[PDB]
């Protein structure tokens, strides 16, 4: 009957006491949380009930809740970012609501009113503001997740569900201190016909072995290989970057394109975005092979490749594992200069240096 | 390491449920008293295991089951005998998948025997839920999650694994399904986890299941590659009974490759159909041009499904390109399908000694 829930009818429970905040530059990623959370419970039966600020607490569910069994979730990763002014920003949060609702869709999670979510996210960021690191190196990681809770084993539509968000404070990396990636084809991220172009748990789930694989090897992120020419498609949990002269002896940044086993990432649209503004060199959204990536790199054609994510913004890589090889990528002796120049602009707007569109002020 | 069913701590529940009427049950819907939960820590393996009174479990918001879907799970089934004694079938078989499963999820190891006593004890303890009847039964649902407080992408550090009983009914509610045929979603890649029974591999698949119901189906058939390889009936193995194209009688189901969950039922039936010997059994691709082919040149006997919920379910229908295709199973008998249903129930129920079947600790 409720067919979504409303931001003006959230019921803040505040936390008794509130915890020490970590030091801003000893953060491992997604390990701290801050005080209070966000819920909002649905039924088929009922609709969307009231969404709730409260202190963070464990979960409360049914063993046989469909997120458990038959991975029925999403999440989604966005940031607030303290200004050089002390203006609070969220970045593109549009944009990750868009996508989470199209994520729910194809999970067959119960769809939900896009404004009211961001401006319950808003109230509760504003609530643990001041987890909102002041350092313009460091930032509140947002982590909306949304589960299946239908205490029932049948695989159907989920007829209950929560929807959820996680504050957890990071700092500028995870722990440019470039990343070693493990390429081995045997392992396949997402497949055309497939859910690798939303952003649901299972997608994850099904990837983890390759990435203990690459950790046992020395790398930090997987190179997601995909067909019989070994197309380079994702930096593991990021969007893939190749600054290179092509083909046809041209200046080039190249990304995969979105042909379904891409996730179409924020910070991926933001950089086309900037690289077409500048019009300094081609930018190209095209399939790049790993023979392609070893027949360059013998011709000395390659300048730099990097991931592309929230978490990182720029993530330069210098190193491939494949076959047996590391191939050097010779990123960090390119200065990384295009690499600096993305992280040096989309800083600026993140940290209210310069007015963009991409930003909104905290309400 | 390994929990060990020896060390077992059972909590037995004051106030019991009123059990349900063997003919009224809806698929997973009922539970009993009891559940089995196993504690794992990184730091300090796996805690003494616990059988106690059915529960909400209490997760951190953070836990990787919940955001990347760092968990698996099993299905085997408890059968009240024509003598009146429970008996598991092929258990061990459900143990080598959810070892394999774990290793590929990255949860951790466990010994198989220790798992199994332990499920053998909470089946025990709530015996009296497993039906008084011929054709219903317990579900078993072993689960197995990630639990640790972290969005770090990363070997869980945390974990618990827990079994639920479930009575069920004869299906789910011979009445065959009718196939949703539509080759734009694929359940499994070669390079996934589809050979595996890991959580991801379902939620993934749920829009095209939505899909299959809103065209009267009740099950997806899996469609691979530029040729439309049939690969699976929904949640079970793909079983055709035909004459293939050098004239021969011949049971046929796709080949383990890695697209093709390794069922137990499956197992079973391909270790009968050699077993008799009275026609050719191949593991060999099967394309939608190979199966209309066939249909015109009324080569087809019998399609159905196999899996530890159904045992056998006939396919008499495949909606593909906006076409009904008919599959002629039910004016085929259909013969072998009911042979085939008439075995396993009477191994499962008692009616015939097998290796297949223990009876309840
Ligand atoms: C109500 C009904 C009437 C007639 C035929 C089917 C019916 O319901 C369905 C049940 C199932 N279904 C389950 O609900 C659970 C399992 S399971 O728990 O045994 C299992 C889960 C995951 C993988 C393998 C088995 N396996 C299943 O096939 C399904 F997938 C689709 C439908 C539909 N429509
Ligand atoms: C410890 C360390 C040292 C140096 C470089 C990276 C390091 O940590 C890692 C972080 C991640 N990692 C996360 O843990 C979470 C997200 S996330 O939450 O932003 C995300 C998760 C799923 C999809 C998209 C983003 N994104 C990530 O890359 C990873 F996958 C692998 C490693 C490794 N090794
Ligand atoms: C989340 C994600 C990205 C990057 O998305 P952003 O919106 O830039 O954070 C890239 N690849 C994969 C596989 C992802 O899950
Ligand atoms: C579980 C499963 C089967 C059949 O397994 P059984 O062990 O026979 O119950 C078939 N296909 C898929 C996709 C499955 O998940
Ligand atoms: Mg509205």
């Amino acid at each position: 009957v409720v067919g979504t829930f409303k931001a003006k009818d959230l019921i803040v429970t505040p936390a008794t006491i509130l915890k020490e905040k970590p030091d801003p530059n000893n953060l491992v990623f997604g390990t701290v949380f801050t005080d209070h959370m966000l819920t909002v419970e649905w039924s088929s039966e009922f609709g969307w009930e009231k969404p709730h600020i409260k202190p963070l607490q464990n979960l409360s569910l049914h063993p046989g809740s469909s997120a458990l069994h038959y991975a029925v979730e999403l999440f989604e990763g966005l940031k607030a970012f303290r200004g050089v002014d002390n203006k609070i920003r969220l970045f593109q949060p549009n944009l990750n609501m868009d996508r989470m609702y199209r994520s729910a869709v194809r999970a067959t999670l119960p769809v939900f009113d896009k404004e009211e979510l961001l401006e319950c996210i808003q109230q509760l960021v504003k609530l643990d503001q001041e987890w909102v690191p002041y350092s313009t190196s460091a930032s509140l990681y947002i982590r909306p997740t949304f589960i299946g809770t239908e205490p029932s084993l049948g695989v159907k539509k989920p007829t209950k569900a929560l929807l959820f968000v996680l504050l957890s404070p990071v700092g500028p990396y995870f722990s440019f201190n470039p990343v070693s990636l493990w390429a081995n084809p045997k392992y396949v991220r997402a497949w055309k016909g497939g859910t690798g172009d939303c952003k649901m748990g299972g997608n994850y789930g099904s990837s983890l072995f390759a990435q203990c694989e690459a950790v046992d090897n020395g790398c930090q992120q997987v190179l997601w290989l995909y067909g019989e020419d070994h197309q380079i498609t994702e930096v593991g949990t990021m969007n893939l970057f190749l600054y290179w002269i092509n083909e046809d002896g041209e200046e080039e940044l190249a990304t995969p394109p979105l042909d379904g086993i891409i996730l179409p990432g924020v910070t991926r649209r933001c950089i086309l975005d900037l690289a077409h503004q500048w019009g300094e060199f081609k930018v190209s959204e095209r399939y790049l092979t790993m023979d392609d990536l070893t027949t360059a790199l013998e011709g000395n054609r390659v300048r730099e490749m990097f991931g592309s994510g929230t978490a990182c913004v720029v993530c330069p890589v210098s190193d491939i594992l494949y076959k047996g090889e590391t191939i050097h990528i010779p990123t960090m002796e390119n200065g990384p200069k295009l690499a600096s120049r993305i992280l040096s602009k989309l800083t600026d707007i993140q940290y209210g240096r310069e007015e963009r569109d991409w930003t909104i002020v905290l309400s």
